[PDB]
């Protein structure tokens, strides 16, 4: 009994597979402007945050003040937000970012006593979710190429620096291959 | 590997558990009017349709012309629709009705070739979903008492008559206990 299996398949089939194809176009269009305006470029991939502690805040800035909402991505109804990543008060990147909502379900199950679902169980299933979703996106037609999973365990950490590491690696890959 | 486990837990934790508590109040309020007006009474339970063939139409009337949209249930934002059930053109009942959306995910997986998910697999998981969701609602605090699962296999059938059978049984139970 592993709720993570079905959560990952549902998150892909009922959301990712539907949004990613429109996403690529929406981002190119936005980038025409963003370029001419802020001489910036928004990454073409959806960045999905996977905190293994299953903590999804109501606003990204609360999880890290260097992640600041910039703009909503326009439609060609799906809502998506562009964020800027700061270093020393200066802009270091911009991207479409959001948390994997299924993890909220895992968190809630660990607080629902009838479930018998411990924090240990929650962490094990959060990792299994990440692994399963990765497998799915690896086999998926083009859709996978439109996003990147960012899974991280916080110690007992700079989320913005983690996102920037991926964004800089993505740019490196783009120009080299 | 059973996606039905996680689908049922997600459907409960991320939708049912959140809507049912408001539901009871919304329905009582509506029933004040519906009574004074059409001398009718809307059942206090959410009826969830579970076609085992995982066929979810865009409109109920297309699945059965004797199921006719009557009104949207008001808010105390969650959208819910009240339907009337017809017999010989005459109204035989009214209730809040909707399909279990997770089944759409099962249908889509059976059409997604990379999944290796056959129709046999789809039916097995649709039944497992129904059984798991039933177990959850049986152990759930009060929430279960606000809805009823209607699972049915169509031959190779009157959906409105199936819903009415449940509505009439619910009324019988209400007055006797
Ligand atoms: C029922 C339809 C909701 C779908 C489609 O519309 C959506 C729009 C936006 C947006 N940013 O505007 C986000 C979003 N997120 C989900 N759904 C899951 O995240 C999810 C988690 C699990 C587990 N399974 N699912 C798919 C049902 N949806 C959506
Ligand atoms: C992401 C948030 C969407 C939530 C909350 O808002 C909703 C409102 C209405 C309405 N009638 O107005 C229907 C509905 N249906 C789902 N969600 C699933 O049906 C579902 C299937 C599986 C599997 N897991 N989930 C929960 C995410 N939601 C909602
Ligand atoms: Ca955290
Ligand atoms: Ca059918």
């Amino acid at each position: 009994f592993n709720v993570a299996h079905g959560l990952a398949w549902s998150y892909y089939i009922g959301y990712l597979r539907l949004i990613l194809p429109e996403l690529q176009a929406r981002i190119r269009t936005y980038n025409q402007h963003y370029n001419n305006l802020l001489r910036g470029a928004v990454s073409q991939r959806l960045y999905i945050l996977l905190p293994l502690d299953c903590g999804v805040p109501d606003n990204l800035s609360m999880a890290d003040p260097n992640i600041r909402f910039l703009d909503k991505l326009p439609q060609q109804v799906y809502s998506n937000s562009i964020y800027e990543l700061l270093e020393n008060g200066q802009r270091a990147g911009t991207c479409v970012l959001e948390y994997a909502t299924p993890l909220q379900t895992l968190f809630a199950m660990s607080q629902y006593s009838q479930a018998g679902f411990s924090r240990e169980d929650r962490l094990e299933q959060a990792k299994l979710f990440c692994r399963t979703l990765e497998d799915i996106l690896a086999d998926a037609p083009e859709s996978q190429n439109n996003c990147r999973l960012i899974a991280y365990q916080e110690p007992a950490f700079s989320l913005s620096q983690e996102v920037l590491r991926h964004l800089r690696q993505e740019e490196k890959e783009e120009v080299t291959v």
